[PDB]
């Protein structure tokens, strides 16, 4: 069966891949995707690829995103999703 | 190294785990959660993989408020919005 710790970490792994990705030169739009669909922006992990998502607008404009930007960031919101909480 | 079709491969899978689960077992409440937090959260109501459970899907209140079975038919199901979130649809 597919376990949900396991599938959790993977997406949270393939998210932090798009968002090193996004930053460089479909990154970009899985990026904004996953912000607008968790309605989230960035990683606690990765402080320096959030600067540069928000500098390139690929967050979504929620003021409840930038009053829980790590306090609810996109590992919390992809756990989130996989418990039933989201 | 992140391959992203065993990823969604392994996410429908997921979905469909807990959509059993959640029709079958009357105090499965973490499946219940989960198949309501996809369902809201990718704006859906059951899969392609369990066409013959979308009845009892509704039924148990699992989908969004508004779902039915006729609105249902003109919506994508839970897979093609999982695909369509690691490819950066959604």
């Amino acid at each position: 069966f597919v376990n949900k710790d396991q599938i959790a970490k993977d997406v949270k792994q393939f998210y932090d891949q798009a968002l090193q990705q996004a930053v460089v030169d479909n990154a970009k739009a899985v990026v904004k995707t996953f912000h607008e669909t968790l309605d989230c922006c960035g990683s606690s992990t990765l402080t320096a690829l959030t600067t540069s998502v928000l500098k390139n607008n690929l967050c979504p404009s929620g003021s409840n995103i930038i009053s829980n930007l790590f306090k609810e960031d996109c590992h919390q919101k992809i756990d989130d999703l996989f418990s039933g909480k989201h």
